[PDB]
DNA sequence: TTGTGTTTTACGACCTCC
DNA sequence: GGAGGTCGTAAAACACAA
C-alpha cells in the first residue's frame, strides 16, 4: 500500500530523516519505526520498506567498492 | 530529444526465528 | 503465536552524453 500510483517519491525531507536514522541504526526497532512513521506521514509499512532497500543499496555500493579494491 | 543506463518505491516468493 | 530478513525484479523517476 498505497497503490493507485504505482510508486511515489518521497520528499527531501523525508529521505534525509531516513538517512539520518539510518546512520544511527541500520535496523530500525518497532518503536522507533512507528514513531519515525507518524513524525514522517509514512506508513510503518513504508518505513520497514525503505530500511529493506537502503541495505541492499548498501550492499551494492559495497560489493563495488569491493570490485574496486580488487582491481587496484 | 532521446534513449539508455541508473536509482527509488513497492512487491512477491521464500526463509529464519523459540 | 507472525515479524521481519533477503533476493530479484517491475515500473516510475531521474541523470546525462550524444
Amino acid at each position: 500500500r498505497t497503490k493507485d500510483k504505482y510508486r511515489v517519491v518521497y520528499t527531501d525531507h523525508q529521505r534525509l530523516e531516513l538517512e539520518k536514522e539510518f546512520h544511527y541504526s541500520r535496523y530500525i526497532t518497532i518503536r522507533r519505526k512507528a514513531e519515525l512513521a507518524a513524525t514522517l506521514g509514512l506508513s510503518e509499512r513504508q518505513v520497514k520498506i525503505w530500511f529493506q532497500n537502503r541495505r541492499a543499496k548498501e550492499r551494492k555500493i559495497n560489493k563495488k567498492k569491493l570490485q574496486q579494491q580488487q582491481q587496484q
